[PDB]
């Protein structure tokens, strides 16, 4: 309603990343299913393979 | 009137850039014009573009 002119600010609430660099966590998960009572499971995924 | 010889000194008051480096600031502004009351507006510039 009143169309004023604002103060210069960096804080912008959610600027894209596509003008600025933004920090991202997206860590894997690796899921080891446990359906039964005993269960077979292999020993960690060695992701250096 | 008194051509009288002066102390060394560094402080120019506005020495030219072709003698010495020398600090310039010239953003760079991006303006989205809002002429209308309900205007048709874009995402911020993709810089990365």
């Amino acid at each position: 309603t009143a169309a004023v002119t604002t103060a210069w600010s960096e804080q912008f609430p959610n600027i894209s990343a596509s003008s600025t660099s933004r920090d991202i966590n997206n860590p894997v998960i690796v899921d080891y299913s446990l359906p039964y009572f005993e269960n077979n499971v292999p020993k960690d995924v060695g992701i250096y393979d």
